[PDB]
């Protein structure tokens, strides 16, 4: 149907959207702190405490299967990631304080990127 068509069309742009914004938002990350996931190998306790890891491959997958449907969904994974940083490590450290950083930045990336959405449709 032509209906259904639109839809996959509009769904493409948000994902077109959403690359944009996750490449402004890993550029707020020089230091590729949050670029790939945790090592469980490596914080072997890492999975005790953290029930839901996020980080920007994790995203970047979830993305290019267009399983974003929406800017809340995206959202939510890179709260993920900023909090669950925020919760594991000290806030004496490089960790936590990148997350706050992170944050922030992000956050006025994220706020352009509702305008733009809301205003395409
Ligand atoms: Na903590």
């Amino acid at each position: 149907s032509m209906e259904q068509v639109a839809m996959e069309l509009r769904l493409t742009e948000l994902t077109r959207l959403l690359r944009s914004v996750l490449d402004q938002l890993q550029d707020k990350d020089p230091a590729r702190i949050f670029a790939q996931p945790v090592s469980l190998k490596e914080v072997p306790d890492y999975l005790d405490h953290i029930k839901h890891p996020m980080d920007f491959a994790t995203m970047r997958k979830r993305l290019e299967a267009q399983g974003y449907k929406n800017l809340h969904e995206f959202e939510e994974d890179f709260d993920l990631i900023i909090d669950n940083c925020m919760k594991y490590n000290a806030r004496d450290t490089v960790f936590y304080r990148a997350a706050v950083r992170l944050r922030d930045q992000g956050g006025v990336v994220l706020r352009q990127a509702r305008r733009e959405v809301d205003s395409i449709g």
